[PDB]
């Protein structure tokens, strides 16, 4: 119990609309309050809506960032108030291997929690 | 049913050898028959691992890679074989800071498993 913060680069792209949307469903069915918060592709806008979910006392963020300096500042902000944070976005790599990505500072010290992650991903996308 | 490779970069360090003992754990909990690939911080043997594992017809890999560039390309080696990929590593960002990282090949078009993974793991991190 508790809520979270689902907070989007934008929600014009389609891919970006699924992420949202899903995160926001799923926290739900987990007992979750949660609400979407759209930065639409601006740096004012993602800050401000931290500030927000900063002063609302949000259990955790999950948080697809807009770029990768005020992003990360923000990030920060939110650490320095006790939230975690779990980031997600797609990229392409260097030879073009698009790849989507999860990562966060919070659970580098539990390996268990890293391995049961990737084995219900795994389970979850062979099952359907 | 199914059948899950897990590659490990090494088992001489224990944050390593919990992820793998984990994942082959969770992998028979769900229902999979799981495998261990020890690459021994070799990209050579990494490579090797990959070779055995597409031959023998996985369904999915747990990988943790031994490096950034070349570890890559065994990811390609999969998608190219029609197996998906399900990376997990710890890495140091521009900042400094260390990062738990969760990755794959697929989400990339419809990211619907991979929010729901995102939301469950900031469930389980808080309870």
């Amino acid at each position: 119990k508790g809520k979270m913060a689902i907070v989007i680069s934008t929600l014009n792209n389609p891919w970006f609309v699924v992420l949202a949307e899903t995160a926001k469903q799923r926290a739900e069915q987990l007992g979750y309050e949660a609400t979407i918060f759209d930065s639409q592709n601006d740096t004012a806008k993602e800050s401000a809506h931290f500030d927000a979910i900063i002063a609302a006392g949000y259990d955790a963020i999950i948080f697809n960032p807009t770029d990768a300096d005020g992003s990360i500042a923000n990030v920060k902000r939110a650490k320095e108030a006790g939230i975690p944070v779990f980031c997600v976005d797609r990229g392409i790599n260097a030879r073009g291997l698009a790849v989507a990505q999860i990562y966060s500072d919070t659970s580098t010290q539990f390996p268990k929690l890293m391995a049961r992650l990737a084995v219900e991903w795994a389970d979850q996308y062979l099952r359907g």
